[PDB]
């Protein structure tokens, strides 16, 4: 069957958090306005996409665009595939603002709510917007990729949305985004350092600068979970385990270009192979968070909390060993065409 | 370095909670009268269709022709065009605006409901508008992308409160009005884009306008339906929006230099005849006729005051914001950071 995007294969579960716990967040408003909002960079001090692109109001514009394209010839298709996937993930931004606005105690109820929570969501969104913009124009000018197939993938992606399975729970929500932000920090950070190798400093600065925005986001979301562990170590420990069993699905897992039915798997494979984001990175993030939130040092947990706590502390090495042995899928990986690069083929 | 803020008290969940069912019921209906107005992905235009092709040997000359044409387009017009583009780029805010509506919100981010499906596909459609105008302005060299990017970040941080109070009634009235506004602005920049000598730019604006009409058509069929099922609540919602006035999605525009950026942008749009105080009236009047407000009967003493107010507001607005004496002729010249502080006539 033709033009059918992939769908979420799990049953939709809404409003799992007990409705009384909504007050905890109303209470933490002030706290958020002092421990969280402080991780937003004020607009006037933020970089903008133009800072890293050829200046179209400068006599230098032509040579700049020309050097950009020359450099891009020395960057192999493999890398463009990954980079394209990252950029597409970024452009599906409106979905992610919705992701935060689904959380019970934290949603923006009007579109301009004076709450600390709604203020964060809006400013976080505003920061994220520059990531897509910048990688978009870069890919556009490069000439190495097929902007029409990329634009088409993006429209499929927004139509599809995503269900991270947070069930409207600020607990699950902020656990989720804590994990994703770090993942984003690793991918972008990796494309950055790798971007230097292939011979493009400017592209490295681009990726690096996006990475730095991610760290700050991670820091912000991790202070919230930390705080939730402090206030409710039982609910939070339980929320943490729940997310992991479910597995953290990536925001663009429903990726579809109208040709490949396994586009996300394929994109990911290349990212894995290239060492941009690996099955191992997923583990390191998990382990980091376990240590960062002091899950192990938690005491006075219900028989429920204890099973959860133990599960979470012993999942990283289990995931490690298992999705370690890249025997039958790393070496014998077939070559595959991607419509994002005009059906040129790269090694999966 | 303070962005403007909504000056009105925040009013949430005004629609009676029982009326949430009306929408759950209309799911199938929506999947046959609304979703039909979305263009399937494979058949949609994409920004690359109207831009220089960067994987073509023709790229250079195409970028070069684009820039040459843009020199013949005056600063006035770039101001308006930039404002339009900025409004488009604040898209995530508008998805949120629809996700705030009580009986229609997407509860997960991927809800199989007709309502959530529409919201997501409408958003996907809108996204190409921003992308296209963005790359156009970027290649043009006529405008200061850094100041524009900064305005955009202020705008999303600010969001907007259209004062729909989570009511699908108010919501879809609102978006019915906006879509038509959008169709007029884009439509006008389109025809005017021809004058100044740029066909391609006209095709860009025109293609955006067409998207808008379809959206308008879709939102209008919902209100029509609401008038049919609940002529009282709908008539009352329609009047409520108008007293409050329909505020534009980008009214909290801020670039870090101008404290009246939206007013100023609008002034230029007005003067240029892209979107005028008169257009606002014509949209209103059209909707009054399109929804058959006047032909409504059996309304409460409440419904009737409302019905009358709405049918007599267009000419009142007309005459009033007609006489552009003290503000059209003696309009001062003002610098915009979007064009490197070059100045245009307000
Ligand atoms: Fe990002
Ligand atoms: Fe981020
Ligand atoms: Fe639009
Ligand atoms: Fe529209």
């Amino acid at each position: 069957k033709p033009f059918m995007p992939p769908r979420e294969v799990h049953v939709q579960v809404t409003h799992s958090m007990p409705p009384q716990k909504i007050e905890i967040f109303k209470s933490l408003d002030n706290w958020a306005e002092e421990n969280i909002l402080v991780h937003l960079k004020p607009v006037e001090k933020c970089w903008q996409p133009q800072d890293f692109l050829p200046d179209p109001a400068s006599d230098g514009f032509d040579e700049q665009v020309r050097e950009l394209r020359e450099r891009a010839k020395e960057i192999p298709d493999d890398y463009f595939v990954v980079l394209v996937g990252d950029m597409i993930t970024e452009e599906a931004l409106p979905t992610y603002q919705t992701m935060l606005n689904t959380l019970d105690g934290v949603r923006d109820e009007t579109g301009a709510s004076p709450t600390s929570w709604a203020i964060w969501t809006r400013a976080w969104t505003a920061e994220e917007n520059r990531h897509g913009d910048l990688l978009n124009k870069y890919l556009y000018l490069s000439g190495r990729v097929d902007m029409r197939q990329i634009e088409k993938t993006i429209q499929y992606l927004i139509g599809s949305g995503m269900d991270p399975r947070t069930e409207n729970s600020p607990y699950l929500g902020f656990i989720y985004t804590s994990f994703q932000e770090r993942a984003d920090f690793i991918s972008h950070g990796n494309t950055a350092r790798q971007a230097k190798e292939h011979g493009d400093i400017k592209l490295a600065q681009i990726c690096g600068t996006i990475a730095a925005d991610e760290k700050r986001h991670e820091t912000a979301y991790t202070k919230i979970v930390e705080k939730l562990f402090e206030i409710d170590p039982d609910g939070t420990v339980l929320a943490f385990a729940d997310m992991m069993r479910k597995k953290i699905s990536m925001p663009a897992h429903l990726m579809y270009d109208g040709r490949d039915d396994n586009l996300f798997d394929h994109f990911s494979a290349v990212a894995q192979r290239l060492g941009v984001y690996t099955a191992k990175d997923y583990a390191d993030i998990l382990e980091f968070l376990v240590g960062r939130w002091k899950v192990d040092k938690l005491t006075g947990l219900s028989a429920e909390g204890q099973k959860a706590q133990d599960y979470v502390c012993r999942l990283p090495p289990r995931i490690r060993r298992l999705e370690e042995r890249a025997q039958g899928r790393a070496k014998e990986a077939p070559t595959m065409p991607f419509s994002w690069i005009f059906d040129r083929q790269v090694k999966l």
